[PDB]
């Protein structure tokens, strides 16, 4: 039922300089692979079959990462690294396609989603903001649950995360009557950007994971330039409120913002430790520090 | 006076896959910046003025990193973010030049250095393998001490460090009568590549920093192949021994192989704990795991 995801990757990422001066922020090493691999894997495991990169002319390396590399593959055969060759050959399953479209100028998350209008078609679709990483624990990730909730209700889904009461002015927080249980959705009635401490309508932050109906593309074509003179996804979802129910899905797992330098380092530590091959020896490198 | 360093960066480096799949192994992010910045900083802080990259068709992103990026810089001006702008424009001082030459085919380290012949001319020169990072704690870095010593002695220098007896198996090892002290050089008879664990002439590994005379280039033209990697540098250094004193310089610093997954994870930890801004907040994140 939900088979397409739009990853908007066209932004230059001024927040993680100089690391992203000359390679995309999305290709920042996290333990042993680029950040984007963790987001694409997340999508794939939630049953996504078509990855739609809305990208920029400097971001070839993202596209090259999900494609074959002749010179790389033949030097791996020449060195008999057959296991590695099989790992870099099958980064993504056979049935998963990676499509690419250009965002002409950088005019907001809303405008980036709109650039995928022609590939989304009449299909309903997920959005995953790739600067955010999502870590699970049990089987079936937060995006899987949210998608099957969109399928159940036919209500737009907006992934949210409880944050401490003293911090809500850093986040977009949703207006909900009550807060749902982890793994569950509630009707929401708007999102407020960076509300002042003591005046926010919930502790539930917008994360950067959406499931939206195609209808939203028509709504983005009729939303005026908002905050930062940029055309805004939150403003098109406000408009969707006029005809459709919109729910906040509260995640069971934990996020990392590989857009800040400190959220990046947090992610390396948490992914490092959990690494199926390096985790133990990484923990050991930690201990030996002091 | 040693002004020129050769950085052989032409090899694909299949040991830090998949990080290095679609970006150069040299651009892999260490804390907040590509690994190669640490190596170019090492050279410049030790009086280098011409950085000679011996490079490959797939590594523009390295050249770009020490160049200016028009679209990114104006994006930063428009957004009035001038402290970031300063961190991406003054990456090396005005007086330091970064030069490119192509290694046509990957025929070994010696062939890389020989590709730099036309640029180095009649001048003496440093060689830096950027896969290895070298961290100081004195205020004079090991490359500086080793150049300072080439200048007096007029003896070629090979940076070396002591390894556990059971691992001499893994490393280039120098033939020395005796171990110099941390910070000094002894005469050396040559290098044994991966000596059998019992039968090595010392515990002192070749680290990947050299200071060599111009005439090594003629020598490199008249060395045959070695380990099916046409020209080998150590063969040329042996050929040098039949004319001049060659010395082994033992380092006071510490090393990290950013090609080995654990060596890279160790550089992230150590370099992060000592970052101006993030060190204290990073130290903080590490404690919050136990
Ligand atoms: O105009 C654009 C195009 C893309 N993105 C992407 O959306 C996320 C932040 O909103 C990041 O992944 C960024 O690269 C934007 O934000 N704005
Ligand atoms: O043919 C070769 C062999 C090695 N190297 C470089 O030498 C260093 C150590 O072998 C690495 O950074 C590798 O890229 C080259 O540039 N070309």
């Amino acid at each position: 039922m939900i088979k397409k995801a739009v990853l908007p990757v066209a932004g230059l990422g001024t927040r993680f300089l100089p690391a992203s001066k000359s390679i995309p922020k999305e290709m920042v090493t996290v333990v042993d692979r680029p950040a984007i691999e963790y987001v694409v894997r997340e999508a794939v495991e939630a049953g996504i079959e078509q990855i739609i990169l809305v990208t920029h002319s400097s971001k070839a390396s993202i596209e090259n990462y999900f494609d074959r590399n002749f010179e790389l593959e033949t030097t791996l055969e020449q060195k008999k690294k057959f296991d590695l060759l099989a790992e870099i050959t099958q980064i993504v399953p056979e049935h998963v396609s990676v499509i690419s479209v250009r965002q002409p100028q950088p005019l907001g998350l809303g405008h980036a989603v709109l650039c995928a209008k022609s590939v989304v078609g009449e299909d309903d679709f997920a959005v995953l903001l790739p600067d955010v990483l999502v870590k699970d624990g049990s089987g079936q990730n937060d995006l899987s649950r949210m998608i099957s909730r969109y399928n159940s209700s036919q209500a737009a889904q907006i992934m949210v995360e409880a944050v401490p009461d003293h911090l809500v002015d850093q986040y977009g927080i949703v207006d909900v009557a009550q807060s749902p249980n982890e793994g569950e959705s509630i009707a929401m009635q708007g999102i407020v950007e960076k509300p002042p401490v003591g005046a926010a309508p919930s502790n539930l932050s917008v994360v950067g994971r959406y499931v939206l109906p195609a209808k939203i593309m028509q709504l983005l074509e009729n939303t005026p330039k908002g905050a930062g003179n940029e055309i805004q996804l939150t403003d098109a979802i406000a408009m969707l409120q006029d005809t459709d129910t919109v729910e906040a899905y509260r995640m069971q797992g934990q996020t990392f913002d590989c857009g800040s330098k400190l959220g990046y380092l947090k992610a390396v530590l948490h992914y490092g430790l959990e690494h199926p091959k390096l985790g133990m020896e990484f923990k050991q490198l930690i201990l030996e520090l002091k």
